[PDB]
């Protein structure tokens, strides 16, 4: 349940979903900053089942799961 494996399954679902990760990473680092996501229907059906709030509010980049996937998107484009 902790955030680490969680991240991960985003990952992994990205992956099923046939998303370019040196893309996710790009859009993710952005979309921290505050800039909406370009995103396909697949790949922002994956996005709202771990950030349900995304679409009017946003992404804390704070959390422990942003966080989490941060990592794990950089470690996985590495
Ligand atoms: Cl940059
Ligand atoms: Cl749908
Ligand atoms: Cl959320
Ligand atoms: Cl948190």
């Amino acid at each position: 349940t902790g955030a680490v494996p969680r991240a991960n399954r985003i990952v992994q679902q990205l992956v099923e979903a046939g998303a370019d990760l040196a893309n996710i990473r790009t859009m993710f680092r952005n979309m921290l900053r505050g800039e909406e996501m370009i995103l396909s229907r697949a790949e922002q059906n994956v996005f709202l089942q771990h950030f349900p709030d995304m679409l009017p509010c946003g992404i804390d980049r704070n959390s422990e799961l942003a966080i989490a996937l941060r990592e794990a998107l950089r470690r996985a484009d590495s």
